[PDB]
């Protein structure tokens, strides 16, 4: 079969009949308000049996790690539950390998375990066998209690370097939120850093006035955190998050980013000062308090807000407006596999009251919803292309800021995706009148160009040109694939160890008042942090550039031989070429960046 | 390890402590009165995975035949139900071979709905019916057409012949019924005219009675114990017939002579003979109904299942795991507890398969079963003893007796293997008496039948006595049960050939043959549930292994492992060729005594 | 395993307990005075069998 535009379609009546059964099975729901959701998981969008196997093993190791921690605490009840978890690992390897089947062990246990891990439920010890003082709980004896949680999952490498200044800056260029630094030519008024602060970090051979003239100053401003969040308590203990401003500078002649100064609050005050690279014990807490903001910021703005919830109305619009015989449907749908499913799990378990975000992260759970919705509301879709953002922020000069993996590796993947969309769109769209007269695309653009309050994407209009459609398909494919990988998998590697970065600060301020362990979360929360961020960051199911189905054959999804034999293999080579160039650069990097390597990038949002 | 007697055991305290925990896992229940039943199924006696898969595939075909029978009536629900049963058939062959959600729950539940006559056995986990075959037959084709996805038995085409009618008395489900008579009983006065109709003018009834050529089958017990019932208001009838059988002079196969449906001669109850046509065919069909009640309750359930149940109970309780006789008898009991419980709470329970199909009220059937257990004599119920008790012994007078000839071989094999096993471990006749565990074992079994014993069990004070009791038990677990359980699939699935109830009045026929047959809704159940009970050959006589996943060898004493049991298995391989040889020359087959086909224990 | 600087070690308290035990094992004696010596030879630093064999062969030729 060859996909076709609706006007040129030889059989329109049977086409518009199919879009009726689509909108009948893809209704709208209010799971998260001011947004466009799907009513549960529609039967087609259910997780594939290959997904459940992959996710199952991770949830099993996470379950086994909780059993190991419960053996260590209170040093048969912890052995029987240890082996039933092992039995599901046996189930997954063989019972699920039936695959044809024509699910029991696979479907039931996996989804149940996933919900129990993201729902922060009290007894994720063993399933089908109907805070606990018998496991790690309360305040810490020493800082060994935080690393010791990783008993059946491996302690991340950041656990042994997170105190280094070089790691603190690497988070801004190769971490979970690597898209927030902005070039400044003059410092803000609420952040009056001094040259004495500067010369403590960049040495005596540089000046703050030189860096502002020569484009070497970079600001990270978590102002939005102060606008939306409300500090909550957990078990009567005060959770604290700040809205800091962090200054960074590259050594003269170009190079890596280097921290300079930190102000924990937005507005200066007697109790709000500027801590610098030499202030020592307070400086380490100022860096840690910045990480606390990043956790709430990444997980709700960068991550869930601007990947999952951003594409959810587009996933809902594509199904409802573009027929299965539409080429754009053929382009976008396999980049949406599991997006409906995982977003429904994130809505009712992750960011629902009593969820992992609610207890761990500092703000009240609803104030976190406002943080996310405010990011989508202020977002500008038609100007959010990766090359476009980089020249808006002033980070695009490869000579001044040389070490910036996300920019260097991501811009490559962006170029590959645009070329393959520019090829796809131009094969089916041969006239700029083919665009305007595509009623399905125009009705697809409508429900997306709606006001954000009515349920649209902020800034989605207009899509009247072959160029404009190429951008929309490049951005969507990027965020579905690379951007989500640039934020989802750093959770396993960089965010699973609470002292390195967590969702709350458990003492009052950077001005250090004593031992570092008092700032860290309680143990029962910190295990949940390690285990739920492990599961979210440890699933690479589906590979960018490999368009297949979610059914048992996992056969090729494209049908047109023009794309099958010519255009898609033209795409997969680009990613293979970029892979070697990225893998080359990543060897010579001390702080690894694997997230733009096309062998690992997923096609869609599924975890 | 070498099993040992309790008095010779180097660690008696650990031994008596295992029996203490044993008697806690095997407690007595009252799942059926008089008898000594077990409380549920103790987890050791749970059905093995191998057993479940074998049964699961049979329960799948039975289900698919019920769907196919529902497609024929009302000539998507039938289509969708067809596939969920196919999914189980694929699930069984693949998932279970990992070596238990699909195996444990689905198999036991499907068996329960077949044996329990539960409605809508069409599909599992997707939760009389006039969208399935029900009611009176349009023609006799409706009965043969019920076997759609199960194979129609061969007796569905031979049963009207008098040759097939007599073969039941020597190679059917109740091959132990006939008895040589010297003079005719007073309530069954058959004439020389009736005899010369069957055998011709060349022979006389007086000549047959002198030369031991007359054999009688007397279903008097059916009259003593049964109460006719009704199904949906339709009269079900059963009789207590006497049938005469003779062999041609000089020896040969059996042949029917006369039939009287009732114990008492009367104007309404007369003697029907070989030439009487439609009336004779009904007098044979009445006997077949009597045999169905008599077989399934006496021959089959009462004297195999229910006979061994108190012995299975006493064996676990009084005999330690380190006891040699315990090592001999437990593998001959695999799943006997599990199937007898599925029998109690489902099969012969009110509302089950026997309650509807068979003519008597279900509680009257129980009395019939208990009547045989009460009159049984264990010590004088050995197969060679019962053969000479009936006068069926002469190999030259009655020459076609497959059960007698094949069975007397398997008996001689088992007795040799038992006599060897016992003589190894019991080296002095003082070892028997001082076997405190075996004497306790004998006590609870020697008890009155009312208290829960086996009738005529005592005394077991000799190595020869223990040898018999172990032979009879092993025989009943293996050969005898094969001779009765599997004829259900081959010889009892077709209702016109034999069934539990008559559905007109009497042999004095008053119309079409199709009216004496059962209603279709029950006739489908009879074929299916007897197909299931006769279509599972799991575990094999002579091959002792475990009921666990490795299925490794069961004995440990290398004396038995590498000598005694191999001696047994060769003898069975030898007798197999003698039986397989004789079976080719036979027109009425008898596979039920072939050593390869026989199971170790009662399990289906 | 990868060595850590002490201010980066993810399990500092355990590291300090090993160092307190190393100070129990290697204690200062004055076998030769004005100098920082050792109380005997601590059992860990006992010479390897490889060394013993190599030295035994040369010591035997001397005898």
């Amino acid at each position: 079969n060859i996909p076709t535009l609706p006007q040129n379609d030889p059989r329109p009546e049977q086409r518009a009949q199919q879009l009726d059964k689509a909108r009948e099975t893809y209704k709208y729901a209010d799971l998260l308000p001011p947004l466009a959701f799907c009513e549960g998981v529609p039967k087609p969008d259910t997780p594939s049996a290959a997904w459940l196997v992959t996710v199952g093993k991770v949830a099993a190791a996470v379950a086994l790690n909780a059993v190991a921690n419960r053996r260590a605490w209170k040093r048969f009840d912890v052995g029987g539950t240890s082996e039933e978890d092992q039995n599901e690992a046996g189930h997954n390897s063989f019972l699920a390998r039936l695959e044809n089947f024509d699910e029991p062990s696979v479907l039931d246990e996996v989804n149940e375990r996933v919900a129990a891990i993201l729902g922060a439920k009290p007894n994720r010890h063993v399933p089908p066998a109907q805070v606990s003082k018998d496991g790690p709980n309360g305040r810490p004896q020493s800082m060994d209690d935080y690393a010791n949680l990783f008993r059946r999952i491996t302690l991340p490498p950041i656990a042994s370097t997170w105190k280094n200044d070089s790691a603190f800056a690497a988070y801004r260029v190769a971490g979970p939120n690597a898209s927030m630094i902005q070039r400044i030519t003059e410092l803000p008024d609420n952040f009056a850093v001094t040259d004495a602060h500067y010369k403590q970090a960049m040495g005596e051979g540089d000046s703050l006035d030189a860096a502002k003239a020569e484009g070497r100053l970079f600001l990270a401003d978590w102002k939005l955190i102060g606008e939306t969040l409300v500090n909550n308590t957990y078990k009567g203990a005060q959770k604290t998050v700040y809205a800091p401003l962090a200054l960074f500078a590259v050594p003269p002649g170009g190079g890596s980013l280097a921290p300079v100064a930190i102000q924990p609050g937005q507005t200066p005050s007697p109790t709000n000062k500027i801590y610098a690279t030499q202030d020592g014990n307070d400086w380490l807490a100022a860096k840690s308090a910045v990480q606390v903001a990043e956790g709430n910021y990444h997980e709700l703005v960068s991550h869930l807000g601007l990947t999952h919830l951003l594409l959810e109305p587009i996933v809902m619009a594509t199904y409802r407006q573009l027929a299965q015989h539409h080429p754009i449907y053929m382009l976008l749908i396999p980049h949406f596999e599991g997006t409906l499913s995982i977003n429904n799990s994130a809505a009712t378990n992750l960011i629902a009251p009593g969820g992992a975000v609610d207890l761990i992260f500092a703000g009240t759970i609803e104030s976190e919803h406002q943080l996310a919705l405010a990011a989508l509301k202020r977002h500008d879709f038609m100007r959010s292309g990766l090359p476009d953002t980089i020249e808006q922020r002033g980070v695009g000069d490869t000579s001044v800021l040389t070490d910036y993996p996300y920019r260097d590796d991501g811009l490559k993947i962006w170029a590959n995706i645009e070329r393959w969309v520019t090829a796809y769109v131009n094969n089916y769209y041969i006239s700029e009148a083919n665009v305007t007269q595509d009623t399905e695309l125009q009705a697809w653009a409508a429900v997306l160009s709606k006001p954000f309050a009515e349920g649209g994407v902020s800034g989605f209009g207009p899509i009247d040109t072959r160029a404009a459609l190429i951008f929309a398909c490049t951005k969507v494919i990027f965020t579905a694939s690379a951007e989500h990988s640039a934020v989802n998998f750093p959770q396993k590697d960089l965010m699973s160890y609470a002292p390195a970065i967590t969702g709350a600060g458990w003492t009052a301020a950077p001005p250090s008042q004593g031992p570092l362990k008092d700032f860290q979360p309680p143990l029962e929360l910190a295990e949940l942090q390690a285990e739920f961020l492990y599961l979210l960051g440890g699933v690479h199911h589906t590979k960018l550039g490999f368009y297949n189905s979610n059914s048992f054959p996992y056969r090729a999804w494209f049908k047109d031989p023009k794309i099958t034999a010519e255009l898609l293999p033209a795409f997969q080579r680009d990613l293979a070429a970029s892979e070697e160039l990225i893998v080359a650069a990543n060897a010579t990097r001390t702080f690894k960046y694997t997230y733009m390597i096309p062998s690992t990038i997923p096609m869609s949002i599924n975890i």
